[PDB]
């Protein structure tokens, strides 16, 4: 019999309401998505190697700094993995829900004035929360290298669990895994992922490996 420890937090106020906004709201173009997931896998890996400069033991966990996208028809998941910087149990509580975010407020204002549409999120430093336009659940696998290796999950509705990950090692950096809406499931097809790849990583400075599962 397996046993596990799980916390539960709530998701400080105008996160949640961004989710729900996100989440019961129709937007035509979802991409922005896919941006956002690359973007923060680009800045772990950022942060690392800059790290690595200055202290070279910290890549022993995991020489390689790249990134890998998983299509899975089959489980309706996309996944991607760093090898990043990876997240400690409280950096996933600080960074993943619990801490008022200073754009939170001014985007949801401008989303609902049009001054803003939903593929600028980025720029208002909720990003994250796009993965909600396409996925049910959410699930951050993360191994950082002053911690245990940790799952985060949420389906939004105001709460988010963290609990140990006894899961598939990683070594280092965070595996984020999108249990995709039934309408966004064309978003596993290998030609649109593919390009979608492509299109928004341009600048990516680390190697990215995309699989198709036969
Ligand atoms: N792949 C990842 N590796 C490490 N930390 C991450 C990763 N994805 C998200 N985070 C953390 O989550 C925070 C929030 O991400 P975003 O909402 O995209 O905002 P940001 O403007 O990228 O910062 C980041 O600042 C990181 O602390
Ligand atoms: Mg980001």
């Amino acid at each position: 019999m397996a046993e596990s420890q799980v916390e539960r937090f709530t998701f400080q106020a105008e996160i949640n309401q961004l989710m729900s906004l996100i989440i019961n709201t129709f937007y035509s173009n979802k991409e922005v998505f896919l941006r956002e997931l690359i973007s923060n896998a680009s800045d772990a890996l950022d942060k690392i190697r800059y790290q690595s400069l200055t202290d070279a033991s910290v890549l022993e966990s995991k020489t390689e700094l790249e990134i890998k996208i998983i299509p899975d028809k089959t489980a309706k998941t996309l996944t991607l993995i760093d090898s990043g910087i990876g997240m400690t149990k409280t950096d996933m509580v600080k960074n993943l829900g619990t801490i008022a975010r200073s754009g939170t407020k001014n985007f949801m204002e401008q989303l609902q004035s049009g001054a803003a549409d939903i593929s600028m999120i980025g720029q208002f430093g909720v990003g994250f929360y796009s993965a909600y336009l396409v996925a049910d659940t959410v699930i951050v696998h993360s191994k950082n290298n002053d911690d245990e290796q940790y799952v985060w999950e949420s389906s939004a509705g105001g709460e988010f669990t963290i609990a140990l990950d006894h899961t598939e090692p990683l070594g280092r950096g965070t595996k984020i895994v999108l249990h995709m809406k039934e309408d966004q499931l064309d978003y596993l097809d290998e030609t649109k992922i593919k390009n979608l790849v492509k299109k928004h990583s341009e600048f990516i400075q680390y190697p990215i490996s995309l699989l198709t599962i036969k």
